[PDB]
DNA sequence: TAAAGGAGGAGGAGGAAT
DNA sequence: ATTCCTCCTCCTCCTTTA
């Protein structure tokens, strides 16, 4: 009967109270190796409860991203690892709005009483939806505040998309190199490939908070100081891969599996507009990665030492109102392919 | 054609009252 | 144990536009 935190600090944030040093961990989901799971909080009833069970009966760590980034992103985070002595990336990151965005303030209505964004999805603002905004705030320009009704219009439709104020009653929706910068990602690590405006939206709306998930994984540097071997299920665009980045970790090897290829590139890209030291290995499907090929890749640089994924959340996340099943849904039902891609690392890891 | 736009809620959290 | 009220969701799918 598992319920969310509240408030959502798992196991402690910095800057906040109520942190925890240390957990009774059940034998059986005792390491080697590390794994690392990640999934959206608010799921139909009975979901947590199912993926726990699996992932050897570990009480999920519910931590809301707004304690690290200036937007909201309310995740679960199911993992094997110390809690104690963690510590978070540099430089420190903007909190408020009103610091992740200074040139807004000169735009920003005294009227609007945001200091936090939501959750940054796939799906983002309309460049006309902008316009219909602007016409309705024109003819009140002359006095200080517009009309309750039009001022409930405006916030409502400013909430839903996350539109920020770049002009004179111009609000405009993020903008990618802003979502990038506010996820963690480095400026423009989504705009290579040809990519176009609206997949490089969806690539960020399904992606991790590099601060939130490298202070988790930050207890794995001094432990591990010749570096580490990723093997990392449901990529994306490199969610996990930046956070050791930037957690000055040496990656070994990353075997990474992404069934887009416009998102292997940009892991690729990633790889090599840093000078990685280590070797990337890319594979698609899943579905097709063979237990084979994995002992393979695993006699040859000497097992794994960290399996960080987030599986599908298309059929769990609320915005679905056409395919909300669960886990019994079309992509969500993946997560098992980390299950088994899980239970065959721990076998020789034994 | 490839890209942007628009139509379209259920479902719980988290309240502050009894 | 109650209400009653406000808010937020790693979104799918059809249509329009350049
Ligand atoms: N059958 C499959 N096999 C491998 N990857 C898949 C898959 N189905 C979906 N995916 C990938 O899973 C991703 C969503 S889960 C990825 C979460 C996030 N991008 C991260 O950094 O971890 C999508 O980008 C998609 O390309």
């Amino acid at each position: 009967p598992i319920r969310l935190p509240n408030p959502m600090i798992g196991f402690g944030v910095p800057n906040e109270p109520g942190l925890i040093t240390h957990r009774s961990l059940p034998e059986l989901a005792r390491g080697p190796p590390f794994f690392y799971y990640e999934n959206v909080a608010l799921t139909p009833k009975g979901v947590w409860e199912t993926i726990s069970r699996h992932l050897f009966e570990i009480p999920p760590e519910f931590v809301d991203s707004k304690y690290f980034c200036v937007a909201a992103r309310k995740r679960g985070y199911i993992h094997n690892l110390p809690i104690n002595n963690r510590f978070q990336i540099q430089p420190p990151p903007k909190y408020t709005i009103h610091d992740a965005f200074p040139l807004s303030k000169r735009w920003w209505p005294e009227w609007d009483k945001r200091t936090k964004l939501n959750c940054i999805l796939t799906c983002t603002g309309s460049a006309q939806l902008t316009n219909r905004i602007r016409v309705a705030l024109e003819p009140y320009n002359e006095e200080p505040e517009p009309p309750k009704h039009v001022q409930r219009y405006v916030i409502d439709q400013c909430k839903k998309w996350n539109l920020v104020w770049v002009g004179k009653n111009k609000a405009a929706p993020l903008e990618p190199d802003e979502m990038e910068s506010i996820l963690g990602f480095p400026k423009n690590h989504t705009r290579g490939g040809g990519m176009s405006r609206t997949e490089r939206f969806k690539s960020l709306g399904n992606s991790f908070q590099v601060d939130t998930v490298a202070y988790h994984l930050s207890v794995l540097k001094p432990i591990f100081p010749h570096g580490i071997n990723v093997l990392s299920l449901f990529t994306g665009i490199g969610g996990g891969e930046v956070a050791l980045h930037r957690l000055q970790i040496k990656m070994k090897l990353v075997v990474s599996v992404e069934i887009s290829k416009v998102n292997r590139n940009i892991l690729k890209d990633f790889w090599e507009q840093t000078n990685q030291t280590g070797e990337l290995i890319e594979f698609s499907d899943i579905q097709h990665l063979t237990n084979d090929t994995i002992e393979g890749l695993m006699e040859k640089y000497g097992g794994f030492d960290l399996v960080i994924g987030g599986s599908p959340c298309n059929n769990l996340a609320g915005g679905n109102r056409v395919s909300r099943v669960g886990l019994e849904g079309d992509q969500s039902s993946l997560f098992f392919e980390y299950c088994r891609i899980l239970e065959v690392v721990r076998a020789r890891m034994r």
